[PDB]
């Protein structure tokens, strides 16, 4: 019944070196129950590595925290990011932080408003590009959507399914 823990974590980059497990928790508990919260430190010096992780009890709590950005934690604006699968990563353990998606499988009957009406609930859209053939102008059956922020893309690509205009679509991070 609980969402997988991986989908409930936020990496928090850019921490003040004075941020502690306790102060990171106090801050992020404003948006949900935290089942875990840790500042990464050097194993010998105990000096902060400048990043940490928080784990919420639910995905809706992750969303609430992301919607409350920018977060100023102990005087410094931090960089929260949610996890995505390796298929949308540039190397194991690394986050491909992009604002654009490829949307495939939309065929020739899908229009800009279909993509806008669906994707606007993931984030603020800046560009919709329905791809057409360079020679004929016919729709090629794929599109790109650019958002104002990467978390929209991260939420999108972790869904198993996207149904747009009745088509089951393939969605991936782009560039
Ligand atoms: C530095 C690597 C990185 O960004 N790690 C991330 N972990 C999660 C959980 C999201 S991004």
């Amino acid at each position: 019944p609980k969402e997988p823990e991986q989908l409930r974590k936020l990496f928090i980059g850019g921490l003040s070196f004075e941020t502690t497990d306790e102060s990171l928790r106090s801050h992020f508990e404003q948006w949900g129950t935290l089942t875990d919260c840790v500042v990464m430190r050097d194993p010998n010096t105990k000096r902060s590595r400048g990043f940490g992780f928080v784990t919420y009890a639910t995905v809706e709590e992750v969303d609430a925290a992301m919607n409350a950005r920018p977060h100023k934690v102990d005087g410094r604006v931090v960089e929260p990011k949610r996890a995505v699968s390796r298929e949308d990563s540039q190397r194991p353990g690394a986050h491909l932080t992009v604002k654009k998606i490829f949307v495939g499988g939309i065929k020739e009957d899908t229009e800009e408003h279909h993509l806008r009406d669906y994707f606007e609930q993931y984030g603020k859209i800046e560009v919709i590009e329905i791809m057409t053939d360079r020679g004929s102008g016919k729709k090629r059956g794929f599109a790109f959507v650019t958002f104002d922020d990467h978390d929209s893309v991260d939420k999108i690509v972790i869904q198993k399914y996207h149904t747009v205009n009745g088509h089951n679509c393939e969605v991936r991070k782009a560039l």
